[PDB]
RNA sequence: AUUGCAUAUA
């Protein structure tokens, strides 16, 4: 049951209501769905006293807006848009519940809004909250969000524990939904002597995680913004594997990845791999040229290519006009040749 | 993903 003024303002018998005229009445408009976007609208409206008033009336039980459908909103506008004394207010009210917001569906929005916002200090005391609770955390559909959030926003030496707990689990981690999304913000703010124990855990594992169904993610992104050294690595796996990797689903992206950012020189000698080297009657080419998956490697292959590689395995393809023909999974592959015909 | 893949609120 909601207040008679709640519902007249639900029939929008208040075309000009205003913030005064709703005091005493926060809570309740903030853990409703118009109620709530009514205020959020008002507040970017309201001067410092006006928001000071909405303010007093949610800090008294912001534990439950937080965790509230339509509340939390109301709570995330203060950590945006309001005085550093209001950010600290909330930021106190955190004090012992992190883990259980971050694990709580609307409680991680605000966990996240907060970490972006509020000072250093108080960010690094909400972190300290989670210890001896990451692998939890970032197995879990809310708290994993939460988690890419620190890696992100905090200072990663604050991060030390996080890495502590990943060690002997990076693999585990990387084949999960969740979990690879967290090593890969990782490798993106952590510090060396953070990443280097991780791209050695991934490295010793690269065989399986090409061809994972999430470890492929974190793979391309080393491919695509790791240090070359460590492509290298990558790229030495993929040689002399090149056209079964090919034919398959997960581990056919990377190969792409593994051309689209090799060195020139790697690219020369994968390029060859497939034209060179053989698949019984014909070259691995033939084989791929018609796959469901490989085709798409044939076609990255072609467009990087040097003109002086790009010929070859032209000409090496040019020859099969016949079978490709009768194939669905190539006619992408035949046009190509436009582009040299 | 277009013949081939992953990302939690009104």
């Amino acid at each position: 049951g909601r207040s008679r003024l709640l519902e007249d303002f639900r029939n929008n018998r208040y075309p000009n209501l205003q913030l005064r005229e709703i005091a005493g009445h926060i809570m309740e408009f903030s853990q409703d769905q118009h109620g709530s976007r009514f205020i959020q609208l008002k507040l970017e409206r309201a001067t410092p006293a006006e928001r000071q008033l909405v303010f007093n009336e949610i800090l008294q039980a912001a534990y439950q807006l937080m965790v509230d459908v339509f509340g939390n909103y109301v709570i995330q506008k203060f950590f945006e848009f309001g005085s550093l004394e209001q950010k600290l207010a909330l930021a106190e009210r955190i004090r012992g519940h992190v883990l259980s917001l971050a694990l709580q569906m609307y409680g991680c929005r605000v966990i996240q809004k907060a970490l972006e916002f509020i000072p250093s200090d108080q960010q690094n005391e909400m972190v300290r909250e989670l210890d001896g609770h990451v692998l939890k955390c970032v197995k879990d559909q809310n708290g994993n969000h939460v988690v890419q959030k620190c890696i992100e926003c905090v200072q990663p030496q604050s991060l030390q524990f996080i890495i502590d707990a990943f060690k002997g689990q990076v693999f585990a981690l990387s084949t999960h939904p969740y979990g690879c999304r967290v090593i890969q913000r990782i490798l993106e703010h952590c510090l060396p002597d953070q990443t280097l124990p991780i791209l050695e855990e991934l490295h010793q594992h690269t065989e399986q995680l090409v061809q994972d169904q999430y470890g492929s993610y974190v793979i391309r992104h080393v491919l695509e913004h790791g240090r070359p050294e460590d492509k290298s690595k990558i790229v030495a796996e993929i040689r002399g594997n090149v056209l079964v990797l090919s034919q398959h689903k997960f581990a056919s992206n990377v190969v792409e990845k593994c051309v689209t950012h090799a060195s020139r020189t790697e690219r020369a000698v994968l390029i060859d791999e497939v034209c060179t080297m053989n698949d019984g009657p014909h070259s691995a080419l033939y084989t791929m040229m018609k796959d469901q998956y490989a085709n798409y490697v044939v076609q990255k292959m072609i467009d990087v290519a040097e003109p002086g590689q790009r010929k070859i395995v032209m000409h090496k393809i040019r020859p099969h006009i016949a079978t490709l023909r009768k194939y669905t999974y190539g006619k992408h592959i035949l046009a190509k040749l436009e582009k040299y015909y």
